[PDB]
């Protein structure tokens, strides 16, 4: 139906991952949402989140930003701290795997707390780099250092509230809080008008640190800005997609890839339907093509909304917002649940 499955997902090592935590193995699987302001909201990732946590186990909040991010949000936790975010949005800079770091500073403090929670001892991994090599930070109290210098992942273990000190300045990217009892995590790696492409901006080593996130299904939410450049190439744009895939299996062999077809956006709201973007259509159907030449999944986010001519009903209803692109929070929780749905199928069938 909406999803549509260009690989072998019952054949998959992810999908006998999925199944064995289904069955109470005690592992961990990870889902990673890397993609634009849809995903940037946490809207659309939260409603996941919760609904697939209920149904295969509450693993845990996932990577997280370091700091409040300007226009972004996550729903899972609450910062409070003296940190300063910077993201690829508008910005160059190292960046790992996300398109977003903080500045930590000398006597740096940043708290995080659980909205929800279960104040049990986490496992906690961090993004990080040092100014110095050797460097060292504390987590909940607790010396974690540096090996050498560079991005690297710092591993260590606490319980929430979340307290990270840092005597000397360093750089923070997103930092992942799992429960030991395993479960399903839901990670978002948003960015505000972002395309698929605008990886380029992150670091040339961000494959490794795509390797190091744990995700075992990978899910790429772009589409709605691309299809707002008027002159985009799709031949090029094509080309770039599925090399990107080509570099997630490389980077991580077992994991699942899931591509989010655009949902409907409008370039004005006037008049019944339209006006689509002119360029909309092509990036959508070019969407597919990579989904099956690169034998992913593909959730058509169009079809879920009732198909063309869907977005001004949905902005009508309040279900989408003014802009005829954006969405509402039940707008994003509805999509959402909807994709929840498509998944437990397809691991029902399996």
């Amino acid at each position: 139906g909406l999803l549509t499955d260009y690989g072998n997902a019952s054949a998959s090592p992810w999908m006998k991952k999925l199944q064995s935590v289904a069955q109470g193995s005690g592992e961990t699987f990870r889902i990673l949402q890397i993609g634009d302001s849809h995903t940037a909201g946490d809207f659309f990732t939260d409603s996941l989140r919760k609904r697939l946590q209920k149904t295969w186990g509450d693993g845990g909040i996932g990577w997280v930003y370091p700091a409040n991010v300007k226009g972004q949000r996550m729903a899972a936790v609450r910062h409070n701290g003296n940190w300063q975010s910077l993201t690829s949005r508008n910005n160059t800079g190292d960046f790992p795997l996300g398109g977003i770091l903080a500045h930590t500073g000398s006597g740096g403090s940043m708290t995080l707390t659980a909205s929800d929670g279960i104040a049990s001892k986490q496992r906690v991994s961090l993004f990080a780099k040092p100014l110095l090599a050797e460097q060292t930070l504390t987590v909940n109290g607790n010396t974690v250092s540096a090996n050498g210098g560079g991005w690297q992942v710092l591993d260590t273990g606490a319980a929430l509230p979340l307290t990270i000190h840092t005597e000397m300045p360093w750089d923070i990217g997103f930092i992942n809080i799992e429960n030991p009892a395993g479960g399903i995590t839901v990670s978002a790696m948003g960015i505000n008008g972002a395309q698929l492409t605008q990886w380029s901006k992150w670091r040339a080593d961000r494959m490794n640190d795509l390797a190091q996130t744990g995700a075992d299904l990978v899910i790429l939410s772009y589409g709605t800005n691309e299809a707002f450049n008027n002159n985009i190439d799709i031949a090029d744009t094509e080309q770039k997609w599925l090399d990107t895939v080509r570099q997630i299996r490389d980077s991580l062999p077992a994991a699942g890839i899931l591509i989010i077809g655009a949902p409907e956006s409008l370039k004005n709201t006037l008049g019944v339907c339209g006006t689509r973007p002119v360029r909309l259509t092509e990036v959508q159907q070019m969407q597919r093509r990579v989904a099956r030449q690169g034998q992913t999944m593909f959730w058509s986010w169009q079809n879920a909304m009732g198909g063309i001519c869907s977005m001004k009903n949905w902005l009508n209803q309040g279900w989408a917002a003014k802009d005829g692109v954006h969405f509402s929070a039940k707008g994003y929780r509805r999509a959402a649940e909807m994709l929840a749905d498509s998944l437990e199928e397809l691991v029902r069938s399996a």
